[PDB]
């Protein structure tokens, strides 16, 4: 047969042709219609996508459940499923108690990653109804959320747990009943009583065959042995998106009884080859608990790395067999097969053979030995025997769901009743193009006894066997070579412990007690969470919202996945796809372009260039960037033309059809490559005060030195998407666009087609998240769209690719600071210095407003009497950098704080002392000569150090860093002052328009744009005080140029303040019109005042509109105030670190911020921990590679980590500071958005305090006053831990030979 | 009446909160959006003609 | 709109009413969202309701901008525009009339 | 209006009106109407909300 057939939920789905590229989330979205699931990425990394999979198992014979990727699993694969999205479980007329939870306890902001997120939940409920909190969290092991801050997801779902003023009420969730829950479809019970056969669908380039038996797949296999086989499509998916390889065969054996069985041996249990790894950890596990110790060694270790390996998503479908027959070099799996000599059952049509992996299994680059015609049928997994031990090991970038830097796995056999070594395996992937053995160090250490010099022997061994080429794709070939000694050692101590509970202590020695903590395998303690704010008066009427937490307005809609965003919105039948064309040069002329192969692809509709610009290819915010790329590339990500299809498909495949010939140009790519070259944006900005010469000259000491900051991928989970509508009159088109600037939006669609603003109508109804890198550079796909559709006269749409938007759209910008700081014995800064250099890319863009508010920023909280800053814009071929929450502040204040740790350290004084000594205080003009009125950041400060008890917390870190050799806490307390209102004054400014409709009820709009921050619940519960009726009469549809023009961005954290006061003065109008009636019925309802006022011939329709005043500052004279009012809060955080890994947990964080009056307590809350938690993946996660040529290597959540649900301090405290309204802004608030962010530095310089600790235990020598660079990494922190492995691994660089990377 | 357009609506559901948007061939915006509201038992701020 | 130029009529009345020409002033659609209440299009009456409703929109914006035209009174349509924007002051306006 | 581009997901609506100046509806029967290729629903009196 060929008709494939499935369920969705509960619906049948009857596909007469089935193409085999086609994924689920496309057929979700785009057959089906249901846009609840999500795309996040293509590659299995953002959980965005979750569904729900059920089917009847023939094998164990019952009804199963598990959550897959839909962006990775093939329609093909599913036949007699049954699928259930988000839509399948509930909606907002009748919420599953997941969907409630979730969006009552404040879960969801921007919405994006909140199916995904439900589904996971939902499924772990299908299968544990009554789950702990550690599978709650381990449910979401793949699932990112870049909004929240993660706290109060679990905190909502912690209600679920059988071992579970405020934000929310959980007494008032109603309860699970599961037999409210969707039947299994009766037609897949009743089919699983007939033999499944052989299936053949046909796609426009691809044959997939589902196999019923494993005669059918080995008859296959011998005729074609060509046919690719896939299982989990979990390899084969990602190579075909990302790697653009086609298998027009593909053969799935996923039916095959005999790929699927668990059979118990003597010597181990075999596992098919086609098990999932979800079904080898259910079995391992039960087998570990049952079984002695002594036999489970090797079973532990695999589950060790399973722990660690993808998600619950990625391990239903990925299969022991794929891992093994992939042959990545970073396998976690095959390290530990081949350490334990696993042995593999090899087959082909009459030929069966069984082998032990061991070092010829994997010959070269991603090739085993089985023969074209030859599959894998099972893999034992062995039984440990007496005196044989077993450790595994994996150190990425984050612990969970990320691909191995190092991996490994270890074996140790000893003669019995002895120490010495019988049989010694030690084998590693990410140290070579294959997992290797260190077949030259192991043998030696044959007979020797468990002591010393085999430690001192190994890791000499190993460091000489297992060479790095400085070349080596994943570079940080010093920590890479560190960590291999480093798991060593940890093998050492932990076999010398495990000899110790075989009763020969004697024999080896114990344990020195303080190395103890070495071997400890990852656990981590049970959150606890605090929330402080302030209740509103006892007097307010229960009607007026401000200052409650009042949930999001669109929370129930987000869980629901009934919340529209752009992609979601339904395609019009004349719809094309656009897709865009880049340079892959940095710097180079376009020769020429060939579009011969891309006019073949099948619905392909034209080429657009910089010759089919209407009117001007002049573009971006200082009008030094093109639409498309004319005569040269200044980057690789340069947009040179855009593909415009039928389909997405076909406009990629077309895309990759255009041939362009490049001649390279000279390339600057560097910060040091653009001061060698003169390469800048404008002219140095500087700010100086007092006397700099007297100053040092006064000074006890100086401190010189430099710091690196490197940049960051905003990562909205929504990437960027716009749908250009033409009208076909006059010139005017809509779009639906995600971005947070309408106005500049429509300002240069307009000027590129060459017609007036007053056609261009730019509609945002939400963003699945922004932070600054939809400010501007969204525009770079809406005016290549509204040219498609301008020519074509049809809507285009074009939705990024993970790949596509982290390439082009740029990121924060990577700063180089140079300062030198005097102070006295005391601790007293006198003088400061610093010149700061930002890499800006290949356009102006916001990067020299970003370095004055850097600059603005160089102080932090300390008073500074004679201070110097300079910022550079370097002018790169690399993507333009933009706005980033923060916005140069976090970059400015992270450098203040790094000289402030070493005048601290330099004076041999307490930190905390020493930044408190030099705060400003309440009067005090900043270097800016502004005034600090309302300084409360010494409240903050005294708040914080009490509620954290941060100095009994200080002697508990010292305690523990003197009885831990190999592990190290770190404590620290840090303040932020920042300034409020955008850098460019008159965008301090905007408007809004209210309606009063006959009924009473009210419709809102201002120029805000929603993307997660509860924009529009702030304007509702601000009308809704202003105009005295329930928020349930106001409603807020979306934002339009057309409703409120000349609308600043959504940014600068001043959104609510500006359109708060605007929708304050609309609703101020209405009131004084509808006086007169309220005075003739004063308790009449608010509905029959307006009935009265229309039927009089009054106006229920306003404008609202707000300037900031006063507002200018003069870098000539450095006179008038930049911002409005500054926020104030102080973060402290408590770090323990892994020495030898390099791994660390965040133990705790304690967040005074001051809010003002808050708004919304639970939204305000909630920006304080999203804006932290970016902090932390900013200063200690989050790492951007590039080629030495300019090429972005980080193009998605595989290899750029963002923080995860285990990323997050395990106790993680914040309040709202009480009793401090603040006059100048709407309703006493203050603005929230993006200072929390900076006070994530608080990790950075815990981390930096532990580092230090671990220096003075090893070090010997050890320069005081080491480099830390951000972000704080593994690589870094493992990297300054100085010891005696180190030591054996350092050197080389070379000259300037080639390498991986370059810091930019 | 023989205008030469005949009687003529798009209706376009947003699926948030009751939100609708119709494209109409029509002399009142007003009695439109009132009695598509009234008819769905929504508040006229969720309706757009 | 229904054939009966009433479009055409009201920006006639804006041009005149701002003394910019009419070719800078664009209509594209009748809207609940836009302007809230209204009367059928009805009674021979809407160029009579709507032009003088346009007429006061109008002239809220001209008092906006006079200052703006006071410093400059060559200076053209654009400039004044511009500036009124960058020292921030709304360009946009509700008119009414009974 | 009807120049606009349709959906790709766009239904189409037909109204059945009544044969008689006055009566009272006996029964409705749309079991030949359900037959109809395409057919989704007839909505009546009783579908209003
Ligand atoms: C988000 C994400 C995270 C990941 N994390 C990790 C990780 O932490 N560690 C890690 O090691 N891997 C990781 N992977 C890689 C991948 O998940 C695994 O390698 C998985 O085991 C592949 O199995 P599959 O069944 O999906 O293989 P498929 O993609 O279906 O097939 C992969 C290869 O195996 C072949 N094949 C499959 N079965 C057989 C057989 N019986 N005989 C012969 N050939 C066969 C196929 O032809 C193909 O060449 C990750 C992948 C993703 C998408
Ligand atoms: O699967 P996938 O795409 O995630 O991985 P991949 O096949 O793209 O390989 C990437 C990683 O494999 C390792 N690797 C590959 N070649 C190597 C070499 N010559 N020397 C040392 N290490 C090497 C590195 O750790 C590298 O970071
Ligand atoms: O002063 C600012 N101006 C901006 O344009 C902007 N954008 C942003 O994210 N933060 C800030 N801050
Ligand atoms: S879209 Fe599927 S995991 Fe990200
Ligand atoms: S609320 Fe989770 S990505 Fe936005």
């Amino acid at each position: 047969a060929d008709e494939l057939v499935f369920f969705v939920n509960g619906k049948k789905v009857v596909e007469k042709n089935a193409d085999p590229e086609t994924t689920l989330l496309v057929y979700l979205r785009r057959k089906l219609g249901l846009c609840g699931t999500k795309l996040g990425c293509g590659e299995g990394g953002c959980g965005a996508c979750t569904v729900m999979i059920s089917k009847y198992d023939r094998l164990q014979n019952k009804i199963v459940h598990f959550s897959v990727n839909a962006c990775l699993a093939p329609i093909c694969s599913l036949h007699h499923v049954a699928v259930t999205t988000v839509e399948g479980i509930g909606n907002t007329q009748k919420l599953h108690p997941v969907q409630e939870r979730i969006a009552r306890s404040h879960g969801s902001q921007c919405g994006f990653c909140t199916p995904g997120i439900v589904m996971s939940m939902y499924t772990l409920l299908r299968n544990q109804p009554e789950p702990t909190v550690e599978e709650i969290e381990n449910a979401f092991q793949g699932n990112l959320c870049r909004c929240t801050g993660y706290r109060p997801i679990l905190q909502g779902f912690r209600t679920f747990a059988k071992d579970g003023p405020s934000l929310f009420n959980p007494e008032d969730f109603k309860p699970l009943d599961p037999t409210q829950e969707p039947i299994f479809p009766p037609e897949l019970l009743r089919l699983k009583d007939t033999p499944q056969k052989k299936l053949r669908f046909e796609g426009e380039r691809v044959t997939w065959i589902q196999a019923s038996t494993m005669e059918e797949l080995l008859d296959l296999k011998a005729q074609h042995p060509d046919a690719k086989l896939v299982v989990g499509n979990t390899e084969i998916g990602i190579e075909m998106k990302f790697k653009n390889m086609l298998f027009p065969l593909i053969v799935c054996p996923a039916w095959i009884p005999e790929l699927n069985s668990v059979v118990h041996g003597p010597e181990g249990i075999s596992f098919g080859a086609s098990c999932p790894l979800s079904l080898v950890e259910s079995v391992l596990a039960e087998e570990i608990a049952k079984l002695p110790e002594q036999k489970t060694e090797v079973f532990r270790g695999v589950m060790e790395q399973l722990r660690w390996f993808a998600g619950k998503q990625v391990k239903s479908v990925a299969s022991i067999g794929g891992n093994i027959i992939t042959a990545s070099p970073i396998s976690d799996l095959n390290p530990v097969f081949m350490a334990s000599g696993a042995k593999l059952t090899l087959v082909s049509r009459g030929t069966r053979r069984t082998v032990r992996m061991d070092h010829t299994f994997f010959p070269g680059y991603r090739k085993t030995l089985l023969r074209p015609e030859e599959i894998l049928l099972s893999i034992e997994i062995p039984y440990s025997k007496e005196g044989e031990f077993f450790s595994a090991f994996k150190q990425a970038s984050r612990r969970e769901d990320d691909i191995a830097k190092v991996t490994s796995g270890m074996r140790v056999l000893f003669k019995p009743g002895t120490i010495e070594v019988q049989e010694l395996s030690l084998c590693f992937g990410g140290m070579a193009d294959r997992t290797i053995s260190a077949l030259k160090t192991t043998p030696k250490q044959l007979s020797k006894s468990w002591n010393e010099e085999l430690l001192q022997s190994v890791c000499a061994g190993l460091a000489e066997e297992l060479q790095l080429a400085p070349d080596a794709p994943g570079g940080m070939v010093e920590f890479r070579r560190t960590l291999t000694l480093s798991f060593f050692f940890k093998f050492y101590l932990t076999v010398l412990q495990k000899l110790g509970r075989a009763d020969l202590e004697d024999m080896c020695g114990k344990l020195d007690p303080t190395f103890a903590s070495a071997t400890l395998l990852f656990q981590k303690d049970p959150p606890a969470n605090v929330q402080l704010f302030q209740e509103v008066p006892k007097d307010q009427s229960e009607e007026d919202m401000v200052g409650r937490p009042l949930p999001h307005l669109a929370a129930n809609m987000q869980a629901s996945g009934e919340a529209v965003y752009c992609d979601d919105i339904p395609r019009y039948e004349n719809e094309l796809s656009l897709r865009l064309v880049t340079s892959t040069r940095a710097h180079a002329k376009i020769t020429s372009i060939d579009t011969s192969e891309a006019k073949k692809v099948p619905g392909f509709v034209c080429f657009l260039t910089a010759e089919d610009v209407p009117n001007s290819n002049a573009t971006g915010l200082f009008n030094d960037e093109t639409v498309f790329a004319k005569d040269e590339v200044t980057c690789v990500g340069h947009i040179i033309g855009a593909v415009v299809a039928d389909t997405p498909e076909h406009a990629q495949r077309a895309a990759r059809g255009v041939k362009i010939t490049y001649e390279d140009l000279p390339a600057i790519i560097t910060i040091q490559d653009a001061i060698n070259n003169n390469s800048f944006y404008g002219s140095e900005i500087k700010i100086e005060k007092g006397d700099l010469k007297k100053g040092f000259s006064e000074a006890d000491n100086v401190v010189s030195g430099e710091l690196y900051i490197g940049g960051q991928e905003h990562f909205y989970l929504e990437t960027n998407c716009t749908i250009a509508v033409p009208k076909g009159e006059a010139g005017e088109m809509e779009l639906f666009v995600s971005t947070q600037n309408t106005m500049k939006t429509q300002s240069f669609v307009a000027k590129m087609l060459g017609v007036p603003d007053n056609r261009i109508v730019v509609r945002v109804k939400r963003m699945g998240g922004g932070f600054g890198g939809k400010e501007t550079r969204s525009t770079v796909v809406s005016t290549a769209l509204a040219l498609a559709a301008h020519k074509t006269g049809r809507p285009v749409r074009c939705m990024l690719d993970r790949d596509e938007d982290m390439l082009i759209t740029g990121g924060r910008h990577p700063f180089l600071a140079k300062y030198k700081v005097g102070f006295m014995k005391t601790g007293t800064v006198v003088a400061l210095e610093v010149a700061h250099f930002s890499n800006g890319g290949n356009t102006e863009d916001l990067s020299r407003s970003i370095m004055e508010r850097a600059l603005f920023h160089m102080d932090n909280a300390y008073k500074i009497p004679n201070i110097r800053g300079t910022g550079r814009i370097c002018k790169t071929n690399l993507p333009s950098n933009t706005a980033f929450r923060g916005f140069g502040g976090p970059q400015g204040m992270l450098i203040a704080e790094y000289w402030m740790s070493e005048v601290a350290i330099t004076c041999g004084l307490p930190a905390e002392e020493v930044r408190r000594k030099n705060m400003y205080k309440e009067g005090d003009l900043t270097h800016f000569n502004q005034k600090l009125e309302g300084f409360t950041l010494p409240r903050c400060w005294d708040e914080c150090i009490a509620s954290s008890q941060y100095l009994a917390r200080k002697r508990e870190v010292e305690k523990f860093n003197r009885e831990n050799c190999w592990k190290k806490r770190g404590l620290c307390i840090i303040p932020t002052k920042f300034g409020i209102s955008f850098t460019l004054p008159f965008l301090n400014q905007g408007g809004a328009l209210v309606h009063v409709y006959t009924d009473g009820s009210v419709l809102l709009t201002h120029g805000g744009t929603e993307m997660g921050q509860g924009l529009h619940t702030k304007m509702v519960q601000v009308a809704s005080r202003a105009l005295k009726i329930p928020t349930s009469k106001i409603h807020i549809s979306e934002t339009s140029t057309n409703t409120v023009p000349n609308t600043s961005p959504t940014a600068a954290s001043a959104s609510a303040d500006l359109n708060g006061q605007g929708v304050y003065e609309a609703c101020q109008t209405i009131l004084k019109r509808l006086e007169p009636f309220k005075k003739k019925k004063p308790t009449g309802p608010w509905e029959a005042w307006v009935m009265d006022a229309y039927t009089s011939a009054v106006s229920l329709s306003a404008t609202g509109f707000y300037k900031t005043p006063n507002l200018g500052y003069s870098f000539e004279t450095n006179s008038g105030n930049p911002f409005h009012y500054f926020s104030y809060g102080v973060a402290c955080s408590e770090v323990e670190i892994d020495c030898l890994t390099g791994d660390h947990k965040n133990l705790r964080t304690d967040i005074v911020m001051d809010v003002g009056s808050s708004l919304n307590p639970a939204i305000d809350i909630g920006q304080v921990e999203g804006a932290f938690v970016q902090g932390l993946g900013l200063f200690t996660m989050e790492e951007l590679h590039y080629s030495p040529e300019g090429s972005l290597h980080t193009r998605g959540p595989s290899t750029y980590k963002i923080p995860a649900f285990g990323s997050i301090p395990i106790e993680f405290r914040v309040s709202l500071l009480r009793d401090c309204p603040n006059k100048r802004a709407i309703y006493a608030s203050k603005a929230v958005g993006e200072p929390p962010l900076f006070l994530a530095s608080s990790i950075f310089f815990a981390i930096k305090d532990a580092i230090r600790a671990a220096r003075a235990q090893h070090g010997d020598n050890a320069k005081q006053l080491f480099q830390l660079d951000s972000p704080a990494t593994p690589e870094k922190i493992r990297n300054a831990c100085v010891d005696q492995f180190t030591t054996l691994c350092v050197t080389g660089v070379p000259e300037n030979c080639k390498s991986w990377s370059v810091r930019i």
